[PDB]
C-alpha cells in the first residue's frame, strides 16, 4: 500500500480521518490530534520515507514542498503574528511516528529553547 | 535590508564554518541551546520563510539535505531537531531565512 502502515501512512489514503488542511499529489497537511499550541499542524509528504536521516539527495524539492504548503496553510490559517516548524529525527529529537513530517504550531508566542 | 548573517555569509565577520556550497553556508550558532546547535542558510536573501516564493523549493530542501548530512558528520546519531522561526510569534531572531539543527541532548516537548 503505497504510503506504509504508520498511522500516517493510513492517513493518506483515507483508511484513517484526519481533519486536512490542504492535499495536492506530493503531499497532505492536517492537524495534528494532540496539539502544542493554539494552531498545530503537519505536512507530510505522500511519499514514504521514515525519517529526515534517510532522505535521498533527489528529495529535495519534495521536503522544500513542505515547508512552502506549510507557510501557505499557515497564511490561510490566519497565523499573522509568525510561527514555529519542526522536524523531529529520531530519539534525541522526539520523533514518534517514523513517516517525515513537518511540525507547525502557532497562534502563541513560542519560547526558545524549541525544547 | 542586511543582517548580520549577511554579514557571515560574506566572509565580514568571523563564524565557525562547517560546510559551504554555491548556495548556502552552514555554521555553529553564537548562542547555543544544545551540545550541537548550528544554521544552515541560504546564500539568497530571502528575509523570512513566509515570503519565500514557489521557485525556492529546491532551495529550501536543500537546507535541509545539507542539515542532515551536517548532523551525520557532526555526530548526532541519536537524532537532532531542526527549526525554522518566522515571525514574532515563532521567535525569528534574524530576518535571514535560517534552519537550525539541534542536538546532542534530548529535546523536549513541547518544542518551545
Ligand atoms: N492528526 C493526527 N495526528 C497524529 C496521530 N497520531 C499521531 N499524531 C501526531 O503525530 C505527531 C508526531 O510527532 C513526532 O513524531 N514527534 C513529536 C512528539 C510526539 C509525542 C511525544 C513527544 C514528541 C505528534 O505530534 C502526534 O500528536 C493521528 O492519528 N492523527
Ligand atoms: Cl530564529
Amino acid at each position: 500500500r503505497p504510503g506504509g502502515d504508520t498511522i500516517f501512512g493510513k492517513i493518506i489514503r483515507k483508511e484513517i480521518p484526519a481533519k486536512i488542511i490542504f492535499e495536492d499529489d506530493r503531499c497532505l497537511a492536517f492537524h495534528d490530534i494532540s496539539p502544542q499550541a493554539p494552531t498545530h499542524f503537519l505536512v507530510i509528504p505522500k511519499k514514504h520515507i521514515s525519517q529526515i536521516s534517510v532522505a535521498e539527495d533527489d528529495d529535495e524539492s519534495l521536503l522544500g514542498h513542505l515547508m512552502i504548503v506549510g507557510k501557505k496553510c499557515a497564511a490561510d490559517l490566519g497565523l499573522n503574528k509568525g510561527y514555529r516548524m519542526v522536524v523531529n529525527e529520531g530519539s534525541d529529537g522526539g520523533q514518534s511516528v517514523y513517516h517525515v513530517h513537518l511540525h507547525v504550531l502557532g497562534g502563541r508566542q513560542m519560547h526558545w529553547p524549541p525544547g
